[PDB]
């Protein structure tokens, strides 16, 4: 690596089945139209409630993946 | 929500299961007394431990809800 | 002070009025069933949005007042 | 939500005329051309000087949207 | 510990005798009219001067207790 | 930039008008007597009161002026 | 305690099947090699991705215990 | 400055150089296509290991540039 | 308090004694200048050590005073 | 130093005589089985409640030293 | 050390040859006109561009030097 | 990876030419006795100055490293 660069993006997964679900959900998102995915670092795990219960879990997340051509 | 206001508050969920575990049975019982939740945050996530497995996870959390009377 | 023990509770005020106004009514409401309120400290400044306006600012305060000591 | 993905991104708002219209020219200036910007989260307060008063505020704020999932 | 939640909550002590002084003035208000206190964490320490020197320390801290009945 | 040594301070403006007022007059006083003030950033926002309404705002600020070389 | 002094490493846990195998597969091991550890405190989640899918997830934290004897 | 807008995005920098290398490189690519690189701000410094030798330095950035279209 | 302002500068305190004794010692000769110390801050406690024991405790402050000049 | 490279390890001093008796107490550990310690640094301050008093104070702490002979 | 104090000042250095001549380049000034430094810590690493390269590199750090006289 | 466990120590890496090696330098220094690093982080650039010079530079990092076996 000498010329290799990265591009840092931001999602916020969302799932009623907890951290693990959001994480792998808002992940599938990304790769979905992105293009190869190489890492994601949380930065924090939210949530709403309704009826007094996890509405559903966010946990935001930045995602790193390579840049190429030439 | 036209000029409502908000009170946060402290509450530490714990749990053998795990996170999402100790989160949902630390949001059962500050419910359980408080006034609808609205939304939860994540502080941090700790635990205890007696040998090679974990005792109880323990997440710190941040809860907000209403307080928007007259 | 050698006495003063005081106590720091956080809250979001709201207000689609900018952070000034927020901020006001947060702590308006605040008092309008509470002590003296001493000071307070800005946590974040936030909002809420529909289209490219902001229907309310959400200001949350970490506010402390003197407690009681005989 | 469960389904809802959302992508965060940063903006810096500029304005002479103070936090409040730096926040809300950036937004706007946003959403101008881009999708339905959810919410936004204050990052810092900067500004530049040329005597002694503001040339122009300088809010940098990160703004998050619901992406498209089918 | 599988269903046992705590309270997080926050004073400041002060003392002109310095930080374990305050430190533990504050705590002995807290236990004085709270149930059972389990541990603090020192938030800031901040002061006030008079002559010059520190006319009284505040330390403030996280204060966490057990809830329980049933 | 390649002499260009700037130095950063730091100061206090209060206003019972609100952020703006209080960033605006801290600068102004700062600039009254001091050098070519080229940037400031926010610290905090602090505040004290009295009922229930803002005495005066506290905004904390780093404030830069380029040095002189020669 | 009352004279107890504790060490804090810092270990990271990983694992195909989200944070809580991480935290506890990680553990496990300091545990394997490690006198009675006494507790943990997350420090970050992150992930590797060799795809659209997480190959792994990491999570990194610090483990204390005591040490004293003679 | 009128009250022009601005976009911050996140690339990573490499080089086996150094620091400054990485920046330069990581600064090169995010030009190559985007519109005027105003500022930059260094994230973090990390590197990848493969024996006794730096394999690549990894310089995380934030960049800044012109948004303020119509 | 109308309009006032205020200087925040950073002083290391020192002292074998211990951390009360090294910021009242740092206190001392700041105020010693400066004009009515108002108000202090730690930010951080750190010291030199020689073998097994304390050599010297260094807490960094910053203290603040009037500016309100005209 | 010239080409000297040092090691942080991570101690917790526990004292029922506050934040100097911890400090001192952590040391004097670290000291009793490591080559001159030469530096540390205070991470935080957090104590144990087995009732309204404290039963002793935490206080987590990084000590620097070197390495280096052949 | 019982009664030694230090200031800590805050200089912006900058140079378009990288982080270390920019390091170098605003040290050189504050000795130049300030009496005995002893250390300087990095606060951040900004920068500007033009064609697309760093225009100059800013590096923030807080810089201590001794009070003695008597 | 797919159960490793990493843990992750702490050096300081010290020289007189700079950042880079300083970094080099420390890490070299880990290498030399710890089975092959896998990656480091930088968490502070400080520096002693003997004179208005920089004497040497400090970079401390968390190195981290892999082991399984058995
Ligand atoms: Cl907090
Ligand atoms: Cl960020
Ligand atoms: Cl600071
Ligand atoms: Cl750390
Ligand atoms: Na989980
Ligand atoms: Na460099
Ligand atoms: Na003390």
């Amino acid at each position: 690596m000498s010329n290799h660069t990265y591009r840092v993006i931001e999602i916020v997964g969302t799932s009623p089945d907890g951290v693990d679900a959001a994480i792998q959900g808002g992940l599938a998102r990304a790769a979905q139209t992105m293009r190869a995915l190489d890492w994601f670092e949380v930065q924090s795990i939210r949530g709403h409630l309704v009826d007094g219960a996890v509405a559903h879990f966010q946990v935001t997340m930045k995602v790193g993946f390579r840049l190429e051509d030439s």
